């Protein structure tokens, strides 16, 4: 079976079984008749997918077509195919989803998993709360014996990229200019290098009013040695007050608080004491540390509280697909070709 992971920035694909995707790159189509992924790379640029969700469907086919022909070297009538989602996808899009996958790419099987689901699954765990958050939307879903929660799951526009434009936005008021797209992947190196969240944001604020000490330097293409002192930790601790990009949501932290809340009293014990990090933005040293601070201040006192950052969560949705896709017991889920040509597809909304 192949497991394709789509996300906004990068997609991860492979066969079930493996323990690491054979393929990650970028989702991103290029024109100048068209270019996909790392072939566009290497040479104007589109995003398929935007916050999680599928947005341009004729690209999004050219993103598959290359995943198998050229990334994965099959033909997808020969394999059964595992796809991903966003915990809260139009109903419209899985099915148009599944439409392509059966018409289209003509897959003697399909099935479509919730992407948080099988980073809890990568975890070892069937029960627990998963905050996912990538390069275009976060979410928290709390997750009970294999199955997501739906009407407990929480949703906030803000991930990386949003991350990376503030960067951008605060080194320019420190005196540099980063404004251009070419800049955009420049600041997304440095927010990869050396940002980090401050397990207490005044008093790192403070050290770097007063000192030097949380100083580093960087190099950029052009020749110029930049210093990045506060913005360090400033841009990710966007993802715990998000006001400083203008946006009303709560935090991350208080996400999960909420999320857990709207939860039967029975289980928020095993939420509390399971929370797993998922996503190339939970990536931030220091990020466990702080979550783990602020969910004891909005918990019981008498709570059991445990945050989880596997090391391979940049891959961890992946790979929850290679552990699921692979399963025997699993075998009996997959949407047939015959249950498509009977159903449509509608048969995604019975099956996934
Ligand atoms: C099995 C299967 C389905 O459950 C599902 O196909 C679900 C069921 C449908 O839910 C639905 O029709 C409903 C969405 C769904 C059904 C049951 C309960 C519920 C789930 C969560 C909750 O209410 C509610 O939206 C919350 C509290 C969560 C949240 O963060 C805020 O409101 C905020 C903030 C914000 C920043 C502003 C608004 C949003 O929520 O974002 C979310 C909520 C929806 C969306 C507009 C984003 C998108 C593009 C998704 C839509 C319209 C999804 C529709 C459906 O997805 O953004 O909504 O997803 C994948 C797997
Ligand atoms: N070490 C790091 N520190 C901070 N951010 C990182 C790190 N490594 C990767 N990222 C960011 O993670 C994002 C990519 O993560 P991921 O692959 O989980 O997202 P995605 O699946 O493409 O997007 P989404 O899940 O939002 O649709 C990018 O914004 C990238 O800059
Ligand atoms: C190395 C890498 C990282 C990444 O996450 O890439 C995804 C994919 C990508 C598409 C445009 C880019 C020119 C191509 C490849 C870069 C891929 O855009 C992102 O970099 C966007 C732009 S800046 C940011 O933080 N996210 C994230
Ligand atoms: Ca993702
Ligand atoms: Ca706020």
């Amino acid at each position: 079976a192949l497991v394709c992971d789509n996300g906004s920035g990068l997609v991860k694909a492979g066969f079930a079984g493996d323990d690491a995707p054979r393929a990650v790159f970028p989702s991103i189509v290029g024109r100048p008749d068209s270019y996909v992924g790392d072939e566009a790379q290497s040479k104007t640029l589109k995003y398929p997918i935007e916050h999680g969700i599928i947005t341009n469907w004729d690209d999004m086919e050219k993103i598959w077509h290359h995943t198998f022909y050229n990334e994965l070297r099959v033909a997808p009538e020969e394999h059964p195919t595992l796809l991903t989602e966003a915990p809260l996808n139009p109903k419209a899009n899985r099915e148009k989803m599944t439409q392509i996958m059966f018409e289209t790419f003509n897959v003697p099987a399909m099935y479509v998993a919730i992407q948080a689901v099988l980073s809890l699954y990568a975890s070892g765990r069937t029960t627990g709360i998963v905050l996912d958050s990538g390069d275009g939307v976060t979410h928290n879903v709390p997750i009970y014996e294999g199955y997501a929660l739906p009407h407990a799951i929480m949703r906030l526009d803000l991930a990386g990229r949003d991350l990376t434009d503030y960067l951008m936005k605060i080194l320019t008021e420190r005196g540099y200019s980063f404004v251009t797209t070419a800049e955009r992947e420049i600041v997304r190196d440095i927010k990869e290098k050396l940002c980090y969240v401050a397990l207490d944001f005044e008093n790192e604020m403070a050290t770097a009013a007063s000192s030097s000490s949380l100083e580093k330097s960087y190099e950029l293409p052009d020749g110029q040695v930049i210093t990045i002192g506060n913005e360090r930790f400033r841009c990710p601790e966007t993802l715990f007050q998000p006001s400083f990009i203008g946006m009303e949501s709560a935090g991350i932290h208080e996400t999960t608080y909420n999320s857990i809340m709207k939860c039967d009293i029975d289980i928020r014990k095993d939420l509390y004491a399971n929370n797993v990090m998922s996503g190339g933005t939970t990536m931030y040293p220091g990020i466990a540390d702080r979550m783990q601070k602020e969910i004891t201040a909005l918990a019981p006192s008498t709570m059991k509280i445990k945050i989880i950052a596997p090391p391979e969560r940049k891959y961890s949705v992946w790979i929850g697909g290679s552990i699921l896709a692979s399963l025997s017991t699993f075998q009996q889920m997959w949407i047939t070709k015959q249950e498509y040509d009977e159903a449509g597809p509608s048969i995604v909304h019975r099956k996934c």
